[PDB]
């Protein structure tokens, strides 16, 4: 209703209705729009836990720490 164009999700490939009718006009899901940018990894925001054995592989880990 009132502008109802369908946009295809560029992350998974799905026809999602855009305009004034559905709650998620942009992308089919929140995760699809997220991965679309490319700044979301298994971690939330940086990894505070570091050390132990082979934990947090980001820079200079080594088998000693
Ligand atoms: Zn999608």
């Amino acid at each position: 209703m009132s502008e109802t164009i369908t946009v295809n999700c560029p992350t998974c490939g799905k026809t999602v209705v855009w305009g004034e009718i559905s709650p998620f006009r942009p992308f089919c899901s929140k995760r699809c729009q997220l991965i679309d940018l490319g700044e979301w990894a298994a971690e939330e925001k940086r990894i505070p836990s570091s050390g132990d054995l082979s934990e947090s592989d980001d820079w200079s880990e080594e088998p000693k720490q």
